[PDB]
């Protein structure tokens, strides 16, 4: 399993303009494409995004593209970030894809909030971050998502997704 298996499977592939959990325009593998309430909003920025006329409608591949590129973002992105990147150096493979899930779902700002669970990953105390984690929004609005990255953090293994 990798982060991008991971993440296909915590957000899944549709290839029509839908509503995401939030209520926002969505796109193939949780492509954000505005917070706006425009459909026609939506439009424009899918259009924007692909580099055609879609229409509300785009194929696997630029599914894919999309996706590339948001993953290559969200690790750029903790890379550059003085609370994330210290983070992120200090874990283990398997972990380090539980960080970037987060990262994808919620962006760097929302997760470099997490200043508590943070400093225990940190200091590797597993059972002590899963507790500290699920007392958030995050968890009770996303309970089966934010449950597989939660056990992926304390276990460092990918059990929460063999399922699956």
């Amino acid at each position: 399993m990798n982060i991008f298996e991971m993440l296909r499977i915590d957000e899944g592939l549709r290839l029509k303009i839908y509503k995401d959990t939030e209520g926002y325009y969505t796109i193939g593998i949780g492509h954000l494409l505005t917070k706006s309430p425009s459909l026609n909003a939506a439009k424009s920025e899918l259009d924007k995004a692909i580099g055609r006329n879609c229409n509300g409608v785009i194929t696997k591949d630029e599914a894919e593209k999309l996706f590339n590129q948001d993953v290559d973002a969200a690790v750029r992105g903790i890379l550059r970030n003085a609370k994330l990147k210290p983070v992120y150096d200090s874990l283990d493979a398997v972990r380090r894809c539980a960080l970037i899930n987060m990262v994808f779902q919620m962006g760097e700002t929302g997760v470099a909030g997490f200043t508590n669970s943070l400093r225990m990953l940190q200091q590797k105390r597993w059972d002590e971050a899963a507790v500290n984690l699920a007392k958030s929004r995050w968890y009770n609005q996303t309970p089966n998502r934010a449950k597989r990255v939660i056990t992926t953090f304390e276990t460092g293994t990918w059990d929460a997704y063999k399922n699956l």
